[PDB]
């Protein structure tokens, strides 16, 4: 396989100046012409002349209108077209090709494809590759002129990028249309969609120039009842860029549409952003309550990227951060402005903590700037795009919101229309660093390693007080772990926000204040410290590392009840809950291994439930950051603490500090499930889709996650609630009713009622699915089979396939049978879709990337299972790259 090598990256010999296209959709096949207006680059060395051409069938290829012939001239090897450079023109020309190509077996989803009846292209990010030939990099920018021509009944909406400039009949029920797009644009950004699409539509009109911009969302006729909330969401977005950042958008229209079948969440194609459905449409009859964050936060990304990574975009794939981190880190702030509510923030953390850290210490641990890559679809990652967005943010930590912008700004005006490099956003980040220190020495030289360096750092404290100076110190000391990327790890330059708290009266005893950690170590001295503080530490999680705070029980407590910062007080109550996991899962070991008779288990901090119940009996307090505090962490974050983790022993530690919480809070859970029905089910609102209130969906998942504790404990009678629970007309809470309902013998009477709720919407039949897959049953490995035999089926739509399988693979104790057969399940799973679906393949790979942090065991069974999926004689080159990689080898 080819690497590629960053250090490697050289402009082309060639440059491409024009696209004409005109793509032909028939009935079994789809032909594209293409004219590429071309010239030699000063670059040039007398080169053969290669393009990108993936599964292409010629029919002809033609240089300056002469047919070339194929041999003698040219060669092509269905990945590679060479022609031989006595035969490329030494000055401007005109290639020009025609080929074949089949959108309706195009099951990967890359390249120009047929989801249900709708024809869509993805081409990020060699993708374009796929539908013709081209120099299939970001760096080729080019004016694309575009014909798209299909049978009228069957297709009779026409879109790719640009204005429409004419439309027109064609002979034998057909019709076209012409796209121009002037602009130059790299070809990832390139799409076409035709399909029998119905739309809602507004007019905006944009903050500083007044210009009227057309906003148009899309969706197959069946659903265009769930299209209002992505058109609200898209108002939203535009002012936003408009406010935060003073950027208005440049063209006359922009397009949203949905497609049943997407390998990942959307597409910022330009002027024509491509959603999955599931990140798009939404109703309050037919939706969970999740998506409608997810359809602001990915409608925002994509409208974000219109200037970071459209207008500004990117000189080669390994840049790939500056516009995914980038992009994430806007469509962050603009999710927390919109939801204004404190557990967005602290989503985003849970995720990175989790998923992005176990990727950071597994074998595919990886810079957010990696070195080298082979497969493009596999560089798409969490590190990248969640460790990405932390690291854009630490500019906003250090620097102020003030100067922020104005650094922003800088980058902007400066890059707009041009390619960048990560280093671009630093000089421009640094340009205003001089500014704020007044300074220009001062530089960022070390922040570059952020991008350079993988693993997660590690940050531990030591304190000391003096009482009679009133003089107080936090020791600050950093580590990352070497690993195989770097021999030896050089310390970061880690923004450290912080508070002081009085713990007499949990006051601020200091102004806002951002420690600059640049060395291994360090020590901060704060003078006039009229009492002891309590220090609040790494505030709104300001740098993507493992925090030691190196407190007391004693400490984060006052912290959790009384400090001001909801991530500090999130991480002081995951931090007392891991030291209690830590202590009773070798209690639990230890009695395993020694099969002990009886033995002792440490119980929970009373002082710590006490607080807990103080919360949760405070009015005032807020829902949501209420339903994280009775949640035990993530199993994804406490794996990152535990060597070989018997997943066994793990499951019955949560289970007896879950057990331990209730037998003295269920009273108080069952009371606050009860006094927070009306306002959280409230159905004033139902019918209005432009109506979203983040509050009152936190009031609903605080409800199901207590319904959830309350169930598991069988508190009594509480089927009743239950029951009732399933007739809510929010599927958020009927669902729910399924999933609790796990622990009663009416499980299978509301497996049947859901169903019939679901099955005759796509996107809530897969939610239910997920319900489903998510159940805490011992007969899961029964019920999946029977998902399989009678609704999954022989599917290859993505999400059915993630939706069935993947919430079943965080079943802590029946993923993990110790016999293997999930492991075994899931591999018989990814080597079926890899036939068809490379991408999704390796996604369902997702459970066994923590196969070397288990018990000696389950590694065994992990990596039988992976070394088996190696072995299948037709893997594809992503997912045995993947697997490579993951395993060592
Ligand atoms: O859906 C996501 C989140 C991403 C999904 C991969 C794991 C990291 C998180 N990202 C979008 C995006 O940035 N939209 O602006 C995205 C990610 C990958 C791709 C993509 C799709 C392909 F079919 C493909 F072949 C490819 F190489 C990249 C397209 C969009
Ligand atoms: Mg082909
Ligand atoms: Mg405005
Ligand atoms: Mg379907
Ligand atoms: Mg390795
Ligand atoms: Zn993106």
């Amino acid at each position: 396989p080819k690497i590629h090598y960053r250090k490697d990256y050289k402009p082309s010999g060639f440059i491409i100046n024009q696209v004409t296209l005109n793509i032909n959709i028939h009935d079994q096949e789809t032909i594209v012409r293409s004219v590429l207006d071309m010239d030699i680059s000063k670059h040039n060395v007398g080169e053969d002349l290669v393009f990108d051409g993936v599964g292409l069938k010629i029919n002809e290829i033609s240089i300056n209108n002469k047919k070339l012939v194929e041999g003698e001239e040219y060669t092509y090897d269905n990945e590679f077209l060479t022609i031989f450079s006595k035969f490329v023109p030494k000055s401007k020309f005109a290639f020009s090709s025609e080929v074949i190509i089949h959108p309706e077996t195009n099951y990967a989803l890359t390249g120009l494809y047929k989801s249900k009846n709708i024809i869509v292209s993805q081409c990020e990010a060699t993708g374009f590759r796929r539908i013709t030939f081209f120099i299939d990099r970001p760096d080729m920018m080019a004016k694309y002129d575009v014909t798209v021509t299909a049978d009228k009944e069957k297709y009779p909406v026409l879109l790719s990028n640009g204005d429409k400039v004419n439309e027109f009949e064609i002979p034998g029920g057909r019709h076209g249309a012409r796209f121009n797009d002037p602009p130059l644009k790299p070809c990832y950004l390139f799409a076409v969609v035709a399909g029998d699409l119905k739309h809602l539509s507004a007019t905006y009109i944009t903050k500083y120039t007044k210009k009227k911009v057309e906003l148009y969302v899309f969706s197959e006729e069946k659903y265009v009842s769930k299209l209002q909330w992505a058109l609200e969401c898209l108002k939203k977005s535009m002012a936003f860029d408009e406010d935060y950042f003073g950027l208005e958008y440049d063209l006359s229209r922009l397009n949203l549409v949905a497609v049943s079948d997407f390998n990942v969440g959307a597409m910022e194609n330009k002027g024509l952003n491509i959603f999955n459905a599931n990140s798009l449409l939404a109703s309050k009859k037919n939706s969970i309550d999740f998506s409608y964050a997810r359809i602001l936060t990915v409608v925002g990304h994509e409208y974000f990227h219109q200037y970071t990574g459209n207008r500004v975009t990117l000189r080669d794939w390994f840049q790939l951060t500056l516009k995914e981190g980038l992009t994430v880190h806007r469509e962050n702030l603009f999710s927390e402005e919109m939801t204004k509510t404190v557990t967005t923030r602290l989503s985003h953390v849970d995720l990175l903590r989790s998923v992005q850290f176990l990727e950071d210490s597994s074998p595919l641990s990886h810079p957010i700037r990696p070195e080298s890559y082979v497969s493009m679809e596999n560089f798409y990652t969490t590190t990248v795009y969640d460790k990405g967005s932390e690291v854009m943010r630490m500019y906003l930590t250090i620097l102020g919101e003030e100067y922020y912008k104005k650094g922003f700004d800088i980058y902007i005006k400066k890059n707009d229309g041009n390619t960048a490099t990560c280093e671009d956003f630093n000089y421009a980040m640094e340009q205003a660093y001089k500014m704020k220190k007044a300074d220009n020495s001062a530089n960022l030289n070390q922040y570059l390693l952020w991008f350079s360096q993988s693993g997660t750092p590690h940050v531990s404290f030591k304190y000391n007080y003096d009482a009679e100076k009133k003089q107080y110190s936090i020791h600050v000391n950093q580590y990352t772990k070497p690993d195989e990327n770097q021999k030896e790890k050089k310390p970061l330059f880690i923004p450290i926000s912080v508070g002081l708290i009085n713990p007499e009266n949990g006051k601020e005893m200091i102004s806002q204040t951002t420690l600059e950690l640049t060395k291994e170590s360090d020590t901060f001295v704060f003078n006039n410290i009229a009492v002891k503080p309590i220090p609040s530490l790494f505030r709104g999680f300001s740098a993507p590392v493992y925090i030691e705070d190196q407190l007391t029980d004693e400490e984060r407590i006052l912290l959790l009840k009384y400090d001001s910062d909801a991530f500090v007080r999130y991480n002081s109550c995951t931090n007392i809950y891991m030291k209690q996991i830590l202590m009773n899962y070798n209690e639990f070991l230890k009695a395993k291994n020694e099969k002990l008779e009886s033995f002792q288990l440490t119980p929970v901090n009373a002082q710590f439930i006490d607080a807990i119940k103080y919360l949760l009996e405070d009015p005032h307090a807020d829902a949501g950051f209420k339903s994280y505090i009775v949640s035990l962490p993530q199993d994804r974050y406490i794996i990152n603490f535990v060597s070989n983790l018997d997943t066994d022993v793990l499951a019955d530690t949560k289970e007896y500090i879950y057990k331990q919480i209730g037998d003295k809070l269920n009273d108080v859970y069952y009371k606050m499930f009860k006094s927070l029905e009306a306002k959280a089910d409230d159905l004033t609102y139902f019918n209005d889709e432009s109506h979203v209130d983040f509050d009152q969906m936190n009031m609903r998942t605080l409800r199901n996650t207590l319904l959830s504790l309350l169930s598991k404990a069988q508190y009594p009678n509480i089927l009743n609630e239950i029951i009732e629970h399933s007739k809510s007309p929010y599927p958020s809470n009927w669902l729910t009713s399924l999933s609790v309902s796990a622990y009663f013998d009416k499980y299978f009477e509301l497996y049947d009622k859901t169903y019939k709720l679901s099955k005759d919407d796509e996107l809530l039949l897969q939610e239910w699915l997920k319900t489903v897959s998510r159940s805490d049953r011992k007969d899961i490995y029964e019920i999946l089979k029977k998902l399989e035999n009678e609704v999954l089926k022989d599917s290859k739509n993505p999400n059915d396939i993630r939706a069935v399988y993947l919430p079943f693979t965080n079943n802590l104790r029946r993923f993990h049978d110790i016999s293997g057969k999930g492991y075994k399940l899931i591999a018989e799973v990814i080597t079926k879709t890899d036939k068809f679906n490379p991408m999704v393949a390796t996604q369902l790979c997702e459970p066994f990337k923590l196969w070397n942090k288990l018990d000696t065991k389950r590694q065994e069974l992990m990596l039988n299972e992976m070394n088996t999926m190696l072995q299948e004689p037709q893997i594809s080159n992503n997912l045995k790259e993947y697997l490579l990689r993951l395993t060592n080898k």
